[PDB]
DNA sequence: TTTATCCCGTAGAGCGGATAA
DNA sequence: TTTATCCGCTCTACGGGATA
């Protein structure tokens, strides 16, 4: 787990770790609420992508985040 | 610097950064270029803000993020 | 099976700008 | 001086649903 600098950043490292536990787009978004083309359109376009979309996302990932120095 | 579930508790603990260090809204707006009235907006009602805006924003506190375990 | 796209709808962002306290 | 809140604008999200 790294700093990250950018929606892309944030998205791919997201993408990563949900291929790397073989979940397809439709199991996390059943489990949370969400449409499955709304993790689509975060994981190829997440400049627009509101803040509770991402938080859902993240939970549905086992994943949490915290702040940190830019350096 | 603790696990972040919630975009309220995000806007919070950013909000905090901004205030310890002094800063105000227009300050920071004019910094990265924004409306001081979408910080505004960020800091009471970040739900619908968008991943862009809440880099823009970080970056301006000198902050970075990282994802972790949800635990 | 999986993901990406587009229709409609309603909703809200973030802009320039101007207040409103 | 600092922050919150409008207008009017254009842009897009995200929903249900249906494709591609």
């Amino acid at each position: 787990f790294q700093k990250i600098y950018s929606p892309t950043q944030l998205a791919n490292a997201m993408k990563l770790v949900r291929q790397q536990n073989g979940w397809t787009q439709s199991e996390l978004a059943k489990k949370i609420g969400i449409k499955q083309a709304t993790i689509s359109n975060f994981e190829n376009n997440p400049d627009n992508t509101t803040l509770t979309t991402f938080f859902k996302i993240l939970q549905s990932l086992e994943l949490s985040m915290t702040l940190c120095d830019a350096k």
